[PDB]
């Protein structure tokens, strides 16, 4: 209803409350319109008013950010985007702010940043299989999320970034501890075990028991990782070519460097279709049935787009391998 047009980096009324919600479109925004998101998310959760945080700080530090995240195909910048805004969209969806205190979500949304910085495309077992330097570095332990943490803090640690300038000593400890714990647990490697502890602290949850919460947030950063599937089918499904892009260059190099090949990045036998049924079936749809015994409405949002989601990947194989069967 505007009586001129504003540059894009001025986000309309419209956009930001889209940005409240999962069906936000993700790929209609350029780097600094994702950055002006970002930046509004700290200050309407309040985070810039409970942590003092310096306002040109925060855009320098989203700057910085983006900088450190790569051009990969799928671990990118628009990737740590997308975990933000889910998580941002899960603050509203489930109150967040009514269990969690300001530094816990400020936890939550700073690790949903900086969880896959300097992430270089090729996974875990392919800095050990070829011994990297990372793997070398970090001793085979996490070495891709030990390291998106250590630049997290790196940039944190240079002054003009420093959005935790005003915590005192105590609280920037807290929130070091926190993210550390959080971007960790998004190693896929943990999964079953990280969904066991939960799991076992389900049979009795209690949001004023740390080690309840704790857990929590690393269930509530893992879903908004493993999010993409979630969202509007649109949104969605490009994200797959991307992860596909990703996980073929690696087996090519494995292929081609005498490393073990995984089934799952076998470009011979993997297809979109065949990629998400199996990680919505195992993966995501049980996680979030989790999740949704605490959050009942999360339900609605977010398991019904993954069921709808299933249902037309078993679809799409059925007519991909009739459409092989014309081949061989
Ligand atoms: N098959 C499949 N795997 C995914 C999908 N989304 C995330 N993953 C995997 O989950 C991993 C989680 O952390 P990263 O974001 O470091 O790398 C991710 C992918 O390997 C998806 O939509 N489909
Ligand atoms: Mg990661
Ligand atoms: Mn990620």
């Amino acid at each position: 209803g505007s009586h001129m047009t504003y540059p894009k980096y001025l986000l309309s009324p419209e956009t930001i409350e889209a940005l409240r919600k999962p069906t936000f479109d993700v790929w209609l925004w350029e780097p600094n319109e994702m950055l002006s998101c970002l930046e509004h998310m700290y200050h309407d959760l309040g985070l810039v008013r409970d942590f003092s945080i310096n306002p040109v700080t925060l855009r320098r530090w989203l700057f910085c950010v983006h900088d450190n995240y790569r051009n990969n195909p799928f671990h990118n910048f628009r990737h740590c985007f997308c975990v933000a805004q889910m998580m941002y969209s899960m603050v509203w969806l489930c109150s967040l702010q009514e269990k969690f205190s300001q530094t816990d979500i400020l936890i939550l949304m700073t690790a949903a940043i900086c969880h896959d910085l300097d992430h270089p495309g090729y996974n875990n077992t392919y800095q050990i299989n070829a011994r990297t330097e990372l793997a070398v570095r970090y001793n085979d332990i996490s070495p891709l999320e030990n390291h998106h943490c250590a630049v997290a803090f790196q940039i944190l640690a240079e002054p003009e970034c420093n959005i935790f300038s005003n915590i005192p000593p105590d609280g920037f400890k807290q929130i070091r501890q926190g993210m550390i714990t959080l971007i960790l647990a998004t190693d896929m490697a943990r999964h079953a075990e990280i969904m066991d502890s939960f799991k076992e602290k389900m049979e009795n949850f209690d949001y004023s028991n740390e080690e309840h919460m704790t857990l929590l947030k690393m269930i509530l950063i893992k879903c908004c990782d493993i999010s993409n599937e979630v969202r509007p089918m649109e949104v969605a499904e490009p994200w797959v070519d991307c992860l596909l892009e990703e996980y073929f260059m690696q087996s090519d190099r494995e292929k081609s460097e005498g490393l073990p090949v995984a089934p799952f990045m076998d470009r011979d036998k993997v297809t979109k279709a065949t990629a998400q049924i199996g990680f919505i079936k195992f993966v995501l749809i049980p996680m979030f049935e989790t999740v949704t015994k605490l959050f009942p409405m999360v339900e609605e949002i977010m398991l019904q787009p993954l069921w709808e989601s299933r249902d037309r990947y078993e679809e799409l194989k059925r007519i991909d391998d009739a459409m092989k069967e014309l081949q061989k």
